[PDB]
């Protein structure tokens, strides 16, 4: 069957920590006072929650309340434990409280509010310097959570809040996050389609933190090349074909061979034969201002089929692409 894999960094984190750290089922939730929060307006509704802007009436400060939809309780305790474990970490959203919603009778996660800049404005106007600056801020969040034995598994621009006025970034939406345990087989139905790593698309379950680094590369490619999304699959199968038209099919077959993966036969008629395209092929007059040899070298080291061959978040921080960023 498939050959096992383990991360090349932070494999022992959850072994060195006490069981209480990762055993989220055993965690006893400390419930706050639901009346401290007055809902102001609905901000959105996803598959797993309804999101509201609210006011903490004990300090008159804005908060965001995520009221969980009645779903599997195991997912809820996992997100709570991860948020508590990561609290105070660089650029990690702060979980301010956990209360029982009086209407839904389900948990409501209270977060610090970020006065976030409109997603479209960020995509359209962040400069070359700003992309490098904010990518460095995301790497601080990812190296932190990976160093804490957690993979985010849903890295994408809608999960990265920026209050541009205050040069403030927060990595949010930890609902798909998981503790990394070497040898564990994980569910491949994670991340948004355009950000799914090849490991997910080829149904390789023994993945790790490096999945986040692929997602980050997808985010970077779409920003610098002005191509939203960069890999535009019609479904999860066509998603792998879109990647193969850029990275080539030879390296894909080598990846499948190395990990002894049985590729879904549905791919035999759609993958075709493709050679890697040099990153310069995607440069044009409308994206030249965001492209540099350092950006292309960095992107090249994230977008690799072999999850063990990608830069880790800490190695990425050392890359020349960030030399210009004020530290
Ligand atoms: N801490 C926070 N501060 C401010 N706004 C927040 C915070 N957390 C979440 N939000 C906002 O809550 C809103 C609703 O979130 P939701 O997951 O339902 O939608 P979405 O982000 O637009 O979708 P998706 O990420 O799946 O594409 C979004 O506009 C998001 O920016
Ligand atoms: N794509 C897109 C827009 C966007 C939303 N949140 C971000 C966080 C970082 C970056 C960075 F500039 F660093 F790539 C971009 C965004």
């Amino acid at each position: 069957g498939p050959v096992p894999s383990r991360a090349r960094v932070y494999t022992d984190v959850n072994t060195h920590r006490p069981s209480e750290y990762w055993d989220y089922e055993s965690h006893v939730v400390e419930w706050g006072n639901q009346d401290d929060y007055q809902l102001v307006r609905k901000l959105g509704r996803g598959k797993y929650s309804e999101v509201f802007e609210a006011i903490n009436i004990t300090n008159n400060e804005k908060v965001v309340v995520k009221i969980l939809k009645p779903v599997a309780a195991a997912k809820i305790k996992r997100e709570i434990k991860i948020l508590e474990n990561l609290r105070g970490g660089p650029n990690i959203i702060t979980l301010a409280d956990i209360v029982k919603d009086p209407v839904s009778r389900t948990p409501a996660l209270v977060f610090e509010h970020v006065n976030n800049t409109d997603f479209k404005q960020l995509y359209q106007t962040l400069t070359d310097y700003d992309i490098r600056f904010y990518m460095y801020e995301i790497l601080k969040a990812l190296d932190y959570c990976h160093s804490m034995g957690i993979m985010h598994r849903d890295v994408k621009p809608h999960n990265v809040m920026i209050d541009h006025e205050h040069r403030k970034l927060r990595l949010i939406d930890w609902g798909l996050a998981e503790f990394y345990h070497p040898g564990q087989e994980y569910n491949v139905r994670v991340a948004s389609r355009y950000f799914k790593g090849p490991e997910l698309l080829v149904d390789y379950q023994m993945y790790d933190y490096s999945l986040d680094m692929w997602s980050l590369g997808c985010m970077l490619a779409s920003m610098i090349f002005r191509k939203e999304p960069f890999f535009h699959g019609h479904d999860n199968y066509d998603q792998l074909v879109r990647i193969a038209k850029v990275l080539g099919t030879e390296d894909l077959y080598d990846y499948i061979d190395k990990y002894n993966i049985e590729l879904d036969p549905r791919f035999n008629d759609i993958l075709g034969r493709h050679s890697r395209k040099r990153w310069e092929r995607f440069v044009h007059s409308e994206n030249q201002h965001l492209v540099s040899p350092e950006a292309l070298d960095f992107l090249d080291k994230l977008l690799r089929y072999d999850h063990q061959s990608r830069l880790t978040a800490r190695e990425a921080m050392e890359h020349p692409y960030f030399y210009t960023v004020v530290k």
